[PDB]
């Protein structure tokens, strides 16, 4: 005769996971730079969500579990309740629910056609290369241990690291954000990582920050947005 | 009183590798996977286009030329004369090329909104995951010298293109094609780069790539398609 109240159960994933607020978008995820990227764009655009912490310390995303819904074993990963076509969406990838999210509520990707594919394009630059590239660095000047006593690993990815770098640097001249006037996806994918390097991965010497002024403007300003400050602290780490 | 031939001169890109036939796709690209996603898709749905050779011997991506249409200096670019708008379209990153090319002929991409977010899903998996740890993983095993004594880094890289052969095996289990009986982008975007690995980077012995009979289907199914194989082919190495 009417409506139940949302149930996300054909999701194995709420058996670990259960949704307090069935009729929000589930985040499932840990405030690392890809994790970031998706509830920086949750608060930017206002959505409800109810963030789910998926914790390393226990292997979390490594049980059956996460893995039902994000076979990669990877945060984030969402379910929307409301999704298109009036059923649920199951989603991983940041890139992919950037994406989706802008989409869904018309908001952070322009609105017309080649600007559109001008975002896709940038958030892929930032899947395909800055987020494995700092990561790689990240790993071999942070992580690694003394048995990698050989640093060309180290500083084949510091060079890359530079060569992207300059790649948003000389996007930026002349823009306030990657695609112009208009703060969007491509950025929320971008900086988070920008940040993690000169800051959790402690590269910013070897890269020498300093040498991109457009891209230490740009940074300054996305950290102080109030809605990047929420997104950088979601999922609470308790 | 009526229109010119078309003309991409405004591309300084042309300048370099000028059109002969400007009323169709320009393609900037080399027979490596991420350039061989494009071409088979543009063989796969038929779209003419023109093929231009970026040779890496004589460091054409790093070009003024190559860099004003890609200023990441990686191959494929595209210039589609007859983009959306009624516009030339430019647009770089192999990845967001295979959105815009399935959206432009409504081919190799579902339909229904739900299957188009899987679709991206995928792709966007394959690049952030799959191209970039097979690219080290080609790096390590196949190009580093002897001055990299060290084959920790090799063996990172190994254990993780067999993690992601996990998730594509999984995944494929009970499936034709990564998102079921259709063929779509995600296979091209993928395939390429197992072609590649098991091929060119001869690191089918590390990966054991026999562990996975759902990806060896695939990948056999894949590389007999004649499109795909025209692909391969273009552009043209002379
Ligand atoms: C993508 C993404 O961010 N995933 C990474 C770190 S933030 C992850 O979930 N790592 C878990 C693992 O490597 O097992
Ligand atoms: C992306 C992509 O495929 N680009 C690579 C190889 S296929 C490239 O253009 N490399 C040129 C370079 O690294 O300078």
């Amino acid at each position: 005769y009417f409506q139940s109240m949302t149930d996300l159960s054909a999701f194995p994933i709420t058996k670990k996971w259960p949704a307090a607020h069935p009729e929000r978008l589930q985040l499932y995820s840990l405030p690392t730079p890809n994790g970031v990227k998706v509830s920086i764009m949750l608060e930017e655009t206002g959505l409800p969500y109810e963030p789910h912490l998926v914790r390393f310390d226990t292997n979390d995303q490594l049980t059956p579990e996460f893995m039902s819904l994000n076979p990669n074993n990877k945060i984030p990963a969402i379910i929307d309740p409301n999704g298109p076509d009036g059923k649920p969406l199951p989603l991983f990838e940041s890139g992919a629910i950037l994406i989706y999210l802008a989409d869904k509520t018309g908001q952070l990707i322009p609105q017309d056609a080649a600007g559109r594919y001008e975002a896709i394009q940038w958030v892929m630059f930032q899947m395909g290369g800055i987020g494995p590239m700092f990561g790689q660095l990240g790993f071999f000047h942070k992580f690694a241990g003394k048995e990698y006593e050989d640093k060309r690993p180290r500083d084949r990815y510091v060079a890359e690291s530079k060569r992207l770098l300059g790649v948003l640097e000389q996007r930026l001249e002349g823009r306030e954000w990657i695609l112009g006037d208009q703060y969007s996806i491509a950025d929320i994918a971008t900086f988070p990582w920008v940040r993690n390097l000169i800051g959790f991965y402690e590269a910013g010497e070897l890269v020498a920050i300093q040498d991109f002024p457009n891209v230490q403007r740009a940074l300054a300003a996305f950290v102080a947005r109030p809605a990047v400050v929420r997104g950088l602290d979601s999922p609470k780490r308790g």
